[PDB]
């Protein structure tokens, strides 16, 4: 009675297959990291367009500045001391529903649109403020139609222009962006809102989602705990002006 | 006075900036993941045939099945009901001395043969037994020259054949390897230890080379965890029989 | 302006005040570990007969055995040459839904059982069947009216012999758990259901109850990597027999 | 054939044995956390005197504020709405060579410096000097002669006073401490070399000494957790001046 059942990928050969394809003859026909990802979340070899925005949506959100949750507590590992391994792993369990969890949200609620309410916006938004709240994918701290994400911009502007996929939830997400903006400038179509619709037209299913978030970041993890490391980086402390100690009133311990 | 010092990325424009390079700019003119690996892990865009060979070296290591420590760490947390990126954080924790590290430590002493022993392989190969012990890279469970590691023999054939790259830890480590399959056939130089003497011939800094094994790993982690969660695993349990009880004798506990 | 709040612990002094109580003055007065236990997770000292409870509670649930998710990822990763901390970490991980998370559905659907339906069992277990599935804190893999699970029994005979403490959440388990039986001989109520009970009976926060099995299981953990790393412990590999390799098909990679 | 070899737990009766006692039956002989600890850890139940240290060492261990490395990396995570023990098990991930590791090369040094340096205080600092850097166990950025820190005099105090315990490392410390303190105010024996001396003369092994720190704040990560999600604290972003952009000059990226 076996312990496991595995399906994606079979070590026992003289190289290992990943959905049935040997690693080196990937390598010598031309593919690249995108194709294997493909391979090893989806069991499918992507075609050349959507090869081509597996690439971007990567390279696009490798990493965001060191003051967000991932690269944080990364640095905060490499400061301390840690290895590169068990750093990254400390970066990467912040990865939940306020640091790249959105990415799933956003695919599921337009994946919704689309099917629910194809020709109505406006029902689709009632719907969202009284059982959700904020439209996930939808809102940005700084950006906004006056301070563009080029991500957002960039992204969408290479699937519509240099690819024939259809893009429904991207679409919809798209059409709800012009009527959010109107409400307000920062209400802009975020990346997790772009990446989950773009992944959704993707036809990457719901729970593979968060696979791109956590590969991409782990990339900049990498990249913030060489650099601390680099430059022999100090334990670090927070000032003490920084916490609020709103702490219990001082008390002597009472007797037995 | 700043809480920490940063060197690799700047989110503070339209888009994150690595190493200088704007991100969109980046996958605009054909760069890849690979391009980013090296502006974010190394602050240098990688040569046309640098980025061939990272590119490689991800694709092959990606995963080797579910047995070893890192798969077998997600799955355990996938069946356990665990979200993605935590059970990907629990795998990625195995990386170490004895998953993954010798790529390190294989680059390490092969660069110092090059330095300290150039025209001596008895010399290196007794300096490490007496020092070290087992040269790192050196060796495998299953592998042999009857049984070749064809990611061993892809990543050799591609690097000598298709680039002009000077390999000098690559090159010492194959010289090596005749000397060591003469006096065992299991003594072949094994993926560790070709991707750390790649790495270090491809100037990569010493810190850096865990970077590798610990990204191209997240791929198949990731993977490993979306199969569990389509399978619908249960919880994993060890069966009896798989652990050996070697425990104390049963006692009454002592009176106070 | 502060970055963090915090309410429970003061370290500006000459030594840390928690819930405003200096450390040595707990020590010094006769106070333990569970008593710093219910200042740090519940800011407030325990009463003689709560502090009693929470050490029993603790000192019950410390280990269960090697081939639960907990132990065996703290194995694991000291098989493979990781660090106590970071070892500890990636077993503390697994703790979820699967492995010990039933404390906390057990205690919030026997406090739901005692407000919703004081007077019938039938009623919350079709609610239950209906809305959730089967009954957090009811039945267990082996443990059973034959076979008693003796965690249990002590914790109730203890709770209900030795101490006052009102217990309306463990009182309605211990009701189910004569009808559950009556159906089935291994549907008892299970230690995450008396301990799940006990606490929302010792009124602990909702937020609190995952704290006990997380530090009780810590105190295991450790003991496994200790005990790995005294017997010098090789690296774990699953025997291919195993494993399930319900893989695809071999297929060549197609020309791009 | 076992896949695992285990001496320290036996989960397979009616309830578990640590080290061969009945968990039940220490709680009814009015054992406590500190004693299962013994077991766990070093398979022997502690004497009276053992337990009353182990206990004090854990008390006094539990929390030091919000600021530092595990607490923090806990709030982080807490912020970003990772469950609890994931959050707990990040701030774990710090724990290493400058958040709580100095116990263990304290007790490691100052056992060297009994056995190799008996009546030679300036023959052991030099050695220490010249191969290791600043003493482990010595040296506080804040505690000093003019302020002590109540959580090592305590200790001192206790195991002086209300044992008869032989203590041959942290009377070394102690002799230690009055030459560095005459030598400059701040270099005190800290609280890591106070629990690493004690530690070592309970005669507990090398490869148990982490165990302490890492159980101990383990309750206060989980108090942290709790706390963050009581106040309902919003996502940690670090402020901008917070950070200082050393970053490269921003380029076009070459055309390949
Ligand atoms: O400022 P407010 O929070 O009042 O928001 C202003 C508007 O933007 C909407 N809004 C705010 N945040 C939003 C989000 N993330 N997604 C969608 N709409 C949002 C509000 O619902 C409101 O519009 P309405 O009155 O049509 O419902
Ligand atoms: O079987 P053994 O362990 O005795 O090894 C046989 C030989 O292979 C060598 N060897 C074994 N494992 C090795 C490794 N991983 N790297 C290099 N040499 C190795 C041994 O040193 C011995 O050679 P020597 O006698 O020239 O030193």
């Amino acid at each position: 009675e076996p312990l496991i059942r595995t399906t994606i990928s079979d070590d026992r050969g003289e190289e290992p297959r990943y959905a049935g394809y040997a690693a080196s003859e990937l390598c010598s026909k031309g593919y690249g990291i995108e194709d294997v990802i493909g391979l090893l979340w989806n069991k499918k070899l992507p075609t050349r367009e959507e090869s081509e925005i597996i690439k971007r949506i990567v390279m696009i959100s490798a990493d965001h500045g060191p003051a967000v949750s991932g690269a944080f507590g990364s640095i905060l590992a490499a400061c301390a001391g840690i290895d590169m391994p068990q750093a990254v792993s400390a970066g990467m369990t912040m990865i939940g529903p306020r640091f790249g969890g959105a990415v799933t949200n956003a695919g599921k609620y337009f994946k919704m649109a689309v099917e629910d309410y194809p020709n109505d916006i406006p029902g689709f938004l009632s719907w969202m403020k009284k059982n959700v709240g904020p439209v996930p994918g939808i809102g940005h701290r700084v950006k906004s139609v006056k301070n563009p994400d080029q991500r957002v911009k960039y992204l969408v502007s290479y699937i519509k222009n240099e690819t024939s996929l259809h893009t429904p939830c991207l679409d919809y997400a798209l059409e709800v962006e012009k009527v959010t903006t109107a409400k307000k400038g920062n209400l802009i179509l975020n990346v997790d809102g772009t990446i989950g619709c773009i992944l959704m037209d993707l036809d990457f299913p719901v729970h593979s989602l968060n696979g791109f978030f956590v590969l991409a970041r782990t990339i900049g993890m990498i990249g913030h705990w060489i650099d601390q490391n680099n430059q022999n980086s100090r334990l670090i402390r927070l000032y003490d002006y920084l916490i609020n100690y709103a702490v219990k009133p001082e008390q002597e311990v009472p007797e037995k």
